[PDB]
């Protein structure tokens, strides 16, 4: 109800990172979620005030 | 996962009041949280439109 039917702001609820979406899949006696998330990359230092 | 690794918008979940931060500590067979929150103070009336 939270991951699929909208976007989630709870940390580490729908995947690891900033959540984007989720896709459900059926499974025998269970369910599988395919969470699509967003992760940063190469960074750089700067001087801030 | 929620109070420590981020900021929580849920009400009366990560302590009482507007949540600011949280700190974890270990105890024999358990965990202890130190929630740091924000609470209003002395107020005054005003006329509004």
């Amino acid at each position: 109800s939270e991951c699929v039917l909208g976007q989630s702001k709870r940390v580490d609820f729908c995947g690891k990172g900033y959540h984007l979406m989720s896709f459900p899949q059926s499974a025998p006696h269970g369910v599988v979620f395919l969470h699509v998330t967003y992760v940063p990359a190469q960074e750089k230092n700067f001087t801030t005030a």
